[PDB]
């Protein structure tokens, strides 16, 4: 997903997903210790820096190839042979974040958590779970899709306190993989002959621009809602793991 501005949700779907996940945690009054939400907000600057940095600097964006932002659950690979994938990478920062947290280095801890959350967010994007890049046919569709998502994301906010608590085991890798499995299933609802066809014809006919945009909205809403719930659960897992217990 997009991460155009470090501190603005308008053009940062990643930040939006995390903020909506935090809201889910705040709405939950039966399981979540609100002191956890207070900590996230206390180091929000470092958290947002991490969410943003993943798409703009090494080693996070893999020399501008973004290889680590992809993960196909069926073969466990990214789109470039032998490159690092989102599962091992997101898990790496989940653990680095916890170690810093236990050593009381809050700035380092939340920066790394932000990075981990970025990768978790990406596998919720069907294209990232199917190795469909901005160079895949139709080329350019990937970036335009993510650009469009920013214009409608606010219509799919989760308004209850039900995150996927303890969704998968205690291994962060399981959550990333699990999210990817669900995302890849919803792939066809976004990339198919119709949307491909219309996206191509959209170059000359605005009428077709509206057609593919409307076509991918339903599945997009479902993916964004799931991403919020899974992210809330992931954050809860992090605190339960490194919050001393
Ligand atoms: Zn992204
Ligand atoms: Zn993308
Ligand atoms: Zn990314």
């Amino acid at each position: 997903w997009s991460a155009e501005d470090k501190h603005k949700e308008g053009v940062n779907s990643h930040l939006w997903i995390v903020n909506r996940a935090i809201d889910i945690m705040s709405r939950n009054t039966t399981l979540v210790k609100q002191d956890r939400v207070a900590q996230l907000n206390e180091w929000r600057t470092e958290l947002e820096n991490g969410i943003y940095a993943a798409n703009y600097e090494n080693p996070y964006y893999d020399n501008s190839t973004f290889a680590s932002h992809f993960y196909d659950p069926d073969n466990g690979k990214t789109y470039i042979p032998f490159a690092k994938q989102a599962k091992e990478t997101g898990a790496k920062y989940f653990k680095l974040a916890g170690e810093s947290y236990k050593n009381k280095d809050m700035k380092q801890a939340f920066f790394y958590l932000g990075l981990s959350l970025h990768y978790l967010g990406d596998v919720n994007q069907p294209m990232h779970a199917a190795n469909f890049t901005n160079l895949s046919y139709p080329q350019g569709f990937h970036s335009k899709y993510e650009n469009f998502v920013d214009t409608i994301k606010d219509n799919y906010k989760v308004t209850d306190g039900n995150g996927y608590w303890n969704w998968k085991g205690t291994n962060p890798e399981e959550w990333i993989h699990g999210a990817a499995v669900v995302a890849k299933q919803d792939y066809s609802g976004i990339v198919n002959d119709n949307t491909k066809d219309w996206f191509v014809k959209a170059a000359v006919s605005q009428e077709y621009a509206d057609k593919w945009r409307a076509e991918v909205t339903p599945m997009t809403g479902k993916r964004l809602m799931d991403a919020q719930r899974v992210t809330a659960g992931y954050i809860q897992l992090w605190f339960d793991t490194y919050g001393d217990r």
